């Protein structure tokens, strides 16, 4: 639907009322070491070249380990692009995702809440 493409869009409510992510992480589709790519949205200023790091560890377990998380933010947008995502995936744990800018107005952004992914159909359920 064209009418419905342009004029709807989709954010992640954040604790900082500037920094916004665009995608919805609140699920996530990997057959294996194929993770997804978000952009970060910030209206503070930051149009200057600094950097954006994020994590997903669970609060009871290490901060997840992303590749390339620390990307330099262009101007009030950044994005990951060898972006690795392997965090725990235990459902009975709570899942944490925490955004730090250090530029001129240090934007805290986080997100927390349980995780929907799960095995799609590899070839290890053969046994």
């Amino acid at each position: 639907v064209e009418v419905l493409a342009d004029h709807p869009g989709e954010l992640v409510r954040t604790d900082s009322p500037n920094f916004l992510c665009s995608v919805l992480p609140t699920h996530w589709r990997s057959n294996k070491t194929l993770p997804i790519a978000f952009k970060v949205v910030a209206l503070g200023d930051v149009p200057d070249g600094t950097l954006v790091t994020v994590m997903a560890g669970n609060d009871e377990n290490y901060s997840a380990e992303l590749r390339n998380a620390t990307a330099a933010m262009k101007n009030q947008v950044a994005r990951f692009n060898d972006l690795r995502f392997v965090g725990r995936s235990g459902r009975g744990k709570s899942f944490t995702l925490t955004i730090t800018v250090f530029t001129n107005p240090p934007q805290v952004a986080t997100y927390h809440r349980a995780i929907k992914i799960t095995v799609d159909g590899p070839r290890e359920p053969r046994r």
